[PDB]
């Protein structure tokens, strides 16, 4: 868990420029690194090959936790 | 928990300007409020009656998780 992020239902932004999309993705985990955090995202619906590690900036929060 | 940030240590800004001071604390739990992300931080040695959230740009975090 309850006092996690994980398992919170956010958007992340994918590519770059013209082509950039938005995915509705949840938090699997989370890493600190070199003082900024990151987020292991999975897409919905999408396969477990593709859940990536995103940088803060990456994601974009709803408007509760929930 | 492992995947959360809870338990990690970190720095918090406290107070502002000239008095502005850094004290160290640890993540107890996390929020989801108006896509931003808020942080309950225990102030360690220092009474709970001081434990409070804080926005994100009020922690410094670690050069690793841990």
């Amino acid at each position: 868990m309850e006092p996690c992020l994980t398992g919170t239902k956010v958007k992340v932004k994918y590519g770059r420029g013209k082509t950039q999309k938005i995915y509705e993705a949840s938090i699997k985990s989370t890493e600190i690194d070199d003082g900024e955090v990151l987020y292991l995202v999975h897409y919905y619906g999408w396969n477990v090959r593709y859940d990536e590690w995103v940088k803060a900036d990456r994601i974009i929060w709803p408007l509760d936790k929930g």
